[PDB]
């Protein structure tokens, strides 16, 4: 069976986007970048910070010194944290309680394979601390979009390879990450986003244990 | 006892999928996709043409216009008519000649219940089409994954309902179609594949009439 699941955080666990965006939005208007809209938002949903600045920097024509990147990471950083202090354990999205509970009651090892470096202060917010056997720390590993390192480290965290686990992520491109780490992804989206090339659910609700034994099974040649 | 088997073609009668992969592999290499493998090409079997396509395309996170989707449908189908050229009597599974006698003297009704635009064709190739009562036709009628449009077609194009019917299937979404009909399925295969709340055999040498009736018989309580 598998012997770990690998959690995506954002739009998996719960889903801190709307925060995210709205400091990016904040900085890019500072820096006189007019063009960060909910479209463009898309493009930076699942990416690292350094990646996101970069992509609106790309988007702007705008090139800035190594220490000004550094300091408007900063900044939209902490806009960010201070816009998710009161997330609460009624934001952890629907389902993922019980399926946490269940995976601890399989002994099945649960570790945090987010892009976000805010992962673990996020899981303290929700009162999920105590379900996570490991968190993959982002500023570790190779933190591309469609990188497979923070899937392979979280897999590893917990004592397990990739080709024993499921990653369960939102993004197209961690759904190639979690591709090319060996584990079997499971996605949670619409056909029209994610595709169909690998198994999808409409939301949160649809991951269940259950489930997961039963797509494992089939995929398991 | 039942009135009608509405037969599965690939993986039931015959299976024909090592040239669907053939012609989807060099239909895949064609348009420069990576990924169309034996492994990924399991999802293939029960899914429509179109279905089979947007999957490859999905690989990639291709999108091409309507008319070209419909050129690389043509193409791949073209090249799979022509592998299929030499099927023959010989391919038809072991027992199934025997079960099409033994039906057709105990004047139980006979359809075909294929997603395969290619199954008349086929049947002919194996000299079948007499033993045929009925072939649903899946251009007409919903024959994708867990659609039991086509199963309940095959059971009307034979004068019955649906829940006077045995459904035979390979694929996990067949079974379900089969399900969501009201016919009762017998999978062939793996229930690793097919689940563990219907009966499989593990072969089609298995599927006999008497084997079916005492199903029938025991599924009735
Ligand atoms: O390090 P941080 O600035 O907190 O977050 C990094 C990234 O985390 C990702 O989390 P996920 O991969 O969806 O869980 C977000 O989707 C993405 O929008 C964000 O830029
Ligand atoms: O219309 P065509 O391109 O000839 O075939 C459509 C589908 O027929 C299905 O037949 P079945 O449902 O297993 O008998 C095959 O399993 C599937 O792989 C194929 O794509
Ligand atoms: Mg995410
Ligand atoms: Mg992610
Ligand atoms: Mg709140
Ligand atoms: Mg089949
Ligand atoms: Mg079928
Ligand atoms: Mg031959
Ligand atoms: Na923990």
């Amino acid at each position: 069976m598998f012997k770990a699941v690998l959690f995506d955080l954002n739009g998996v666990i719960t889903d801190t986007a709307e925060y995210h965006f709205r400091a990016w939005k904040a900085l890019a208007e500072e820096i006189g970048i007019n063009g960060v809209d909910r479209q463009f938002n898309e493009q930076l949903k699942g990416v690292s910070r350094e990646d996101s600045l970069q992509k609106i920097l790309d988007l702007a024509d705008k090139k800035v010194s190594a220490e000004e990147f550094k300091e408007l990471a900063k900044r939209k950083n902490d806009n960010y944290v201070k816009m998710i202090q009161d997330v609460s354990p009624a934001d952890v999205y629907p389902g993922i309680l019980q399926l946490l509970k269940d995976l601890r009651s399989n002994k099945i090892k649960i570790a945090l394979a987010s892009a976000s470096k805010n992962g673990p202060f996020l899981l303290e917010r929700m009162n999920l601390t105590g379900y996570f056997d490991a968190i993959a720390d982002p500023a570790e590993v190779a933190a591309s979009k469609a990188a497979p390192d923070i899937f392979i480290a979280a897999a590893h965290a917990v004592g397990v390879a990739p080709s024993e686990s499921i990653g369960l992520e939102d993004s197209q491109a961690g759904i190639q990450a979690i591709k090319d780490s060996g584990a079997l992804p499971i996605g949670v989206g619409r056909p029209e986003d994610l595709g169909d090339d690998i198994v999808i659910v409409p939301d949160t609700s649809h991951y269940t244990l259950e489930f997961l034994k039963e797509v494992w099974l089939q995929k398991q040649k």
